[PDB]
């Protein structure tokens, strides 16, 4: 089969609300491990990463906690390279999407040929100089794209970073709130994306066929799914830091993941931006967490038509 | 036109919660008859079947109320054969889906060439030996399929049963919670099914075109729609005994039924698993019942584009 | 670019509930102007039309307030012809859809070649003689269609009306509650329509491609989008006078409008039937209004993939 390599990443300094740290904990408490075990893959829990805080982490321009966000990805990258070394799918239950920098970097150190599918309401492709909020959870892709090196200033904390993925190797699914600058980068660099407009016109079925043919056409290769829980509509994942109406349906989230599983090329997965302290009610938290687990489970074989040994 | 042959079937011993008996009553009280009359078909109410209880109905292995569930279908089968004899569409407003055994049997005694469309979140294809719950409302198809005879043990109450439908003659629409054994039967026997995954990939439009071409391709023939209210999402039919998230939308339920009506081959209909005592609030009950009536009405001509004489 | 010509039309006598008058006000207070200004079009606010009441406006048969509804459209028509004269897109934030009579008339006096896309749960094609409610907000299309002249009796208030649009030049999107007589007109006249049934079968993507090819096939030409807020499901626009379940999703409303914008042929827009006094709660009002603004904004360039100068 395909072994699972779990990695906790309770980090929240890539953004303002500290609750996303709760992510790994709640995800675990929801029985994620035994459910993956109920399925058919070996679960190797590498535990939760201990991110020692950086006492004097002054901002870079408008960018906050640059050193914390940077060392957090650095640790994670080395962590992801090890699970991928022990021949496994890296499964990061993170806090804020700024961790994708480390997740994808450590992943690419083992399989530099990987292609990325980014399910998000946002592009998270802002740079230190285009950012207006200064939150690093909305800039991970800029530090990763090869075509943007030269546009990324040397920020404290990211000297280790080497642009690992090119414009032609990533696909966005679910966009609906892209910054004017981010949109400029999408269109200028020619990044493949399926915003809600496209999902509406093609239907999720044609969307998945097209993103997979676009990435797996010429050559088969490792697939890194970075999944931001806010890619789905707030009625399904309300306990997230930046929710936007008109998102992917419960069902569309499962299709995406069931189709990615079937390629048999999943190599790394990120389950990001879940923040239970942001659910209106205790059920809003339970709804967001269960949808996140259901999502993760489809990535590893859980199919709605059924399964059997 | 096409005459309607209504049949009440207030039976609940095919499962654990006794409220599904309420089905016929609430469905009637919702004005189902006068609304069908407002449309263009003759309504002949054969009343509600009186299912005398079996005093000493001991279990078969783990299967409960086998004799009650069996005689309930037996009566219903003979009842369905009569309405189909008086040249009409049999319309069973049942309790639990175990009644499908009788509905489809009595139907096939008149038109053994019928093809079946099973709208459900479940396959209900468990046998007495594969069942874990032992509830007969999740085993009707096994007693019906010809390819499973030889696998079905002789259960008290079903000596009258003769496998009437073959694997190649039934289509599932809406699956999302199939047991590991049920999935084995689907795949082994090669039963046509459109789980939520397929509905997501093809869209309900291609799904209906494909299930109808699959059943009505070679030859036109009587169509039996067995509709489990839980085939639709709990946000539309919450007052049911086994609800599952990610189901058919209000709109998708109507399309299915509007397309089935248009074939002009509807011959039998089952409106199952509605249980008002299971609605959280009085409106949860009203929502589930009205959606059930709206569904039944589309089966008989009610179209969203409009109608006229 | 394409200049915007805003027109307030706080009129409610085309129907029974007086709250729709609130429309222009709430729509404005929601920041509609500055948001359109944030985009890329010149906003010229022609203010809100003052509809002096007609003291002795007795009914025509069963038709109520004929003289008020008629003079309201008459003023509006002359108003719409002026904005269209100052080279702009007429944007009417009305009350009840009876105003479409004036909106489309004054529009056609400037561009008689316009084609119409009518997003509604209803056809609003009843005549004075087929109407049963006698509310003029459900009869605007009959006074407009050229093929129905001869069927429209001379009603007090509409002597100025000259059938401006032919059957072949209008497309309906979202129908789900058409009167038996209205359906007769649709089918008899051969009006192009995509009811919810079609939206379900084709998907909104094929629907928009087909309605645009149907109208913009032979020749490009001015497009008048008359948008009834009730065309969308009540879960998105609950504060409307005649809501019907099974409507267009939040996302489908945006696709329609994003695709219409892209043709670059939008010439007139009506944002009708919003009635805040009909929202159950203050958020039901806010939900209906924001969805209406989001809709209007997509008509003028707001795209979910993003925008930039
Ligand atoms: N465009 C916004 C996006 S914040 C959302 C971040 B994330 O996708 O990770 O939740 C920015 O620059 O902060
Ligand atoms: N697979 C379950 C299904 S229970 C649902 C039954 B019915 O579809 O009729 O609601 C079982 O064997 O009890
Ligand atoms: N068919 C109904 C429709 S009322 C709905 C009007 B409107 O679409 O404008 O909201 C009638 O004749 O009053
Ligand atoms: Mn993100
Ligand atoms: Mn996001
Ligand atoms: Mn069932
Ligand atoms: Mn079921
Ligand atoms: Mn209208
Ligand atoms: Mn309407």
């Amino acid at each position: 089969s395909r072994t699972i390599g779990i990695i906790g990443a309770p980090f929240s300094k890539g953004q303002p609300r500290g609750g996303v740290e709760e992510g790994p904990t709640v995800l675990r408490k929801a029985g994620l491990l035994e459910k993956l075990k109920e399925q058919e893959c070996d679960v190797k829990d590498y535990g939760d990463l201990p991110f020692a805080d950086i006492p004097n982490d002054s901002p870079f321009q408008i960018v906050k906690n640059p050193r914390s966000v940077g060392k957090a990805s650095e640790q994670l990258a080395g962590k992801v390279a090890e699970v991928k070394k022990n021949g496994r799918i890296s499964l990061v239950l993170g806090g804020d999407h700024s961790l994708a920098i480390g997740s994808i970097s450590g992943h690419a150190r083992v399989h530099p040929d990987l292609g990325v599918i980014w399910v998000d309401a946002h592009t998270d492709i802002n740079t230190p100089l285009t950012t207006t909020s200064g939150n690093l959870h909305g800039q991970p892709v800029s530090f990763l794209l090869k075509e943007l090196k030269g546009k990324i200033p040397d920020v404290p904390g990211f000297s280790w970073v080497t642009p690992c993925i090119s414009a032609k190797d990533i696909v966005y699914i679910g966009l609906r709130d892209v910054d004017p600058g981010e949109h400029y980068i999408l269109k200028t660099l020619g990044i493949k994306y399926f915003s809600m407009t496209e999902v509406d016109r093609l239907g999720i079925g044609k969307v998945m066929e097209e993103t997979l043919s676009y990435l797996l056409g010429r050559k088969k290769r490792p697939i890194h799914l970075s999944f931001d829980v806010d890619g789905l509509d707030p009625s399904f994942t309300p306990a997230t830091g930046t929710p936007v109406v008109g998102g992917l349906t419960y069902r569309e989230g499962l299709y995406i993941t069931e189709e990615i599983y079937k390629t048999g090329l999943l190599s790394g997965l990120d389950i990001m931006e879940v923040n239970p302290s942001l659910g209106k009610t205790p059920e809003e938290v339970t709804r967001t967490v269960n949808t996140a687990v259901a999502i993760t489970l489809a990535c590893f074989g859980l199919a709605r038509e059924g399964n059997h040994k």
